[PDB]
């Protein structure tokens, strides 16, 4: 039957044992001085409840069922400043405290590993207005398009997140997220007029008068009105954008 | 005096041994292969500094003196993919990747048990406005309302957090948070209007002129001017929202 | 050669030992109604791997390789109400639900440890537009002013983050982030004219009509027209803020 010594009262010992584990059925309290760890492990095997540090990431991980090794405690911001480069490159998880006093710097989004994958940045200076940041998707493309995108507003932080390969990177978490004026005296009496880029909405004045919404229906980057209007009218358009 | 066998200078172990826990009081290092676990434990009842896994809410969670059993490594985002369901049922701590490609989708969210209980959803799709969200907040309130709520906007992400039951669920963290031209000719010479719905402001223009901010005074859903306009009067007004 | 007993095939233990540490080469499993635990540890002192819990930050922590003792699982949020105060002091990590329906309240932010340490408000009853609430950073300035700061927008959720001592306390994670009509009738025929405050953009109106932007310019608070208008105009200007 039994196969191995056992110890009624169980024992003490005063130096460091070495041990090929165990399966623990009690309580397992600590002395003061007492210290703890975490097998440096690298692997993608593992199995529910078993948790590890890692080495590479520096990340204490726990292997969680749906997916396997997972950052322990869920979600988190590693909140480290970054001193002005033109290009800097970004760990997943990090969050950046920016500086763009200096000039405009670039950024470069890893490689995406999971769907999660989250990263963040801060202009903690409010200088983007001024010396915008520009994001580099690499190869994988940020909301469809492999294209970088430019940030222009003072005070921003945005956090990042990998959605899949389709739409690639958005943004989740954030913080901080156009006057046209053509005007002319009509050489001649015209029925139709074109604007340099389509507005959504815009207010027409005719003269000093404000136009009625019924005297114009406006389309794509064109305006016509009923009745056409004469010449030599000063007309004011405001392309709202 | 002494209760139990002690070995001056430690031992070893080549199986896995028995043990009815213990108290280390030195450093609990590791080998290569060596692995870790946690008790996977379902109980209310602990004590701090204690910790372990959960295998019903697949968290590493660890017992804080305030609350009991937290998730480790404070709050966390849990993202995933969402496959379009005409109704999802949504999990605390857990963020979802949404799609209104297809058509318009709903989420139910779940009881809240502790406060703080946080849930997050993200537009990554860009669909919101073409092909609205809505979030079935089921017994328990939100903001208030036990009516649902519904997204209109393209790209948007939001976490909910339960504050407790009075305003129930509201919004945290969260990226991406009405054009009215009322218009006649007065039949007669008349000395007050109703607006559709009361405009919190309001620009009024008579025949083409911009009318002063003293020729009339707004209040709730009706606009009274003095002096009293004449008949044959082309006015517009504006109601902003 | 061997050095400490050897126990081939381990062995078995029915009480709680008392040991001082050792090295693990193998597996660590638990049984029902087994306990876990780490040492109630202070010291900055540590070596990464090494994982604690700590009773003054009632955090459960790992140190990392760069930086050392942070929060383990990374960043994250510490729901709690707050039963209005004129006065409380906040602690990092944490996040609260404020209530200003009693009246205005007050909050400061604690002394910023290292880099990230991240705290975070919510106005969940909507009551900031009626009762604001200001943030006093202590010693330490916030965005460059060691002035406080006031919140005024019904419904606003904000994470503060400590970027360093230069530009202080910044906002990172958040959800929720002035109609001037100046108007006379020119007693005399006038060339210029001064807001009362600088505006960024202006409508200027005369008479009913409204003016062209070649008619004026505009620099700081004050307005110049070619040609210079006549005496007895009502001109209508709309400073934008």
């Amino acid at each position: 039957k039994p196969t191995q010594p056992l110890f009624p009262l169980g024992l003490e010992t005063s130096e460091s044992s070495n041990i090929k584990g165990f399966n623990n059925s009690g309580t397992i309290e600590h002395s003061p001085g007492a210290v703890m760890t975490f097998p440096e492990d690298t692997e993608v095997t593992g199995l529910p409840s078993s948790v590890r540090y890692n080495p590479d990431s520096d990340e204490f991980e726990g292997y969680y069922e749906n997916g396997g090794w997972l950052s322990l405690g869920g979600g988190g911001i590693r909140w480290e400043t970054l001193p002005h480069a033109p290009s800097s490159n970004l760990l997943e998880g990090r969050g950046y405290l920016i500086n763009n006093t200096t000039g405009t710097s670039t950024v470069v989004l890893p490689s995406p590993t999971r769907i999660g994958d989250s990263v963040t940045i801060c202009d903690a200076y409010g200088k983007f207005a001024t010396y915008p940041l520009t994001v580099s998707p690499s190869g994988n493309n940020l909301y469809g398009s492999t294209e970088d995108m430019a940030i222009t507003t003072d005070n921003v932080s945005a956090t990042f997140t990998w959605s899949g390969p389709e739409q690639g990177w958005v943004i989740t978490s954030g913080v901080g997220l156009s006057r046209e004026i053509f005007t002319q005296i009509l050489a001649s009496e015209t029925s139709a007029v074109t604007l340099n880029t389509p507005p959504t909405i815009v207010d027409v004045y005719a003269d000093g008068k404000r136009l009625a919404e019924s005297k114009y229906s406006l389309d794509g980057n064109v305006i016509t009105f009923s009745p056409s209007l004469p010449a030599s009218t000063e007309l004011q358009v405001i392309e709202y954008t």
